């Protein structure tokens, strides 16, 4: 049900990919690969002990000892991230428009294309219900804000890898929250203290983490 998946290309191998750096208030745990490009590896400020996969940089200025000078792989990933963002933004028709006038807390969302010409807030828990094949594309022209202690909940077999948040503003998640899905942010993605994300944080500017657990989303029924 709903639209077809958004193909991520080489971006889909990263748990965090940004263009202008990754910041962190230690300690966070990122299970997956991270990278940043075209900015120097000096702007990737995670510690090698916070990443269980690979850390890629454009140069040899990134974290030691683990970072990998891999500018071409990163160029492809960053390219595919921008293709993904535009693919998601362009899907049609929208199944719902202006749902909740941008407040989605307190809703169960069926598979579909959702569009808001505003900011979107998750001020209380929000649920995504469908099977493992269903897809949600969230087209947000404002900013995406999740309130402290709130959650994106998955039911029915819904997978985080199938939920696409296309955010033309910034994405800011509060503290001690739990978030699911692929964030294709045009600008920054900020994740506040203690929050868990099962998903991918794909920002066209920077990613900022504060004591978070960031997990790549699983291929089939797991990690919850």
């Amino acid at each position: 049900a709903g639209p077809y998946a958004v193909e991520l290309g080489e971006a889909g191998t990263f748990t965090i990919l940004s263009k202008s750096g990754i910041t962190d208030v230690y300690p966070s745990t990122v299970t997956g690969n991270v990278g940043t490009s075209p900015i120097t590896g000096a702007a990737l400020l995670l510690n090698c002990d916070e990443v269980t996969g690979a850390m890629y940089t454009v140069d040899s200025a990134g974290p030691l000892p683990c970072s990998i000078n891999s500018p071409y792989l990163l160029e492809l990933a960053v390219s595919d991230m921008g293709i993904a963002y535009n693919d998601a933004a362009g899907r049609v028709p929208a199944d719902h428009t202006e749902l909740g006038t941008g407040e989605i807390g307190g809703l169960t969302l069926e598979p579909g294309v959702y569009k808001w010409s505003s900011d979107v807030n998750i001020s209380t828990d929000v649920t995504f219900n469908g099977t493992m094949d269903d897809v949600w594309i969230m087209q947000i022209s404002g900013n995406l804000n999740q309130a402290n202690a709130k959650r994106v909940t998955l039911t029915g077999g819904a997978l985080a890898k199938n939920i696409f948040w296309q955010v033309a503003g910034y994405t800011a998640l509060g503290t001690y929250a739990s978030f699911e899905g692929i964030v294709l942010s045009k600008t920054l993605i900020s994740v506040n203290t203690g929050t868990t994300v099962n998903g991918r944080l794909l920002a066209q500017t920077a990613v900022t983490l504060q004591k978070n657990t960031i997990n790549a989303p699983t291929e089939q029924y797991e990690e919850a």
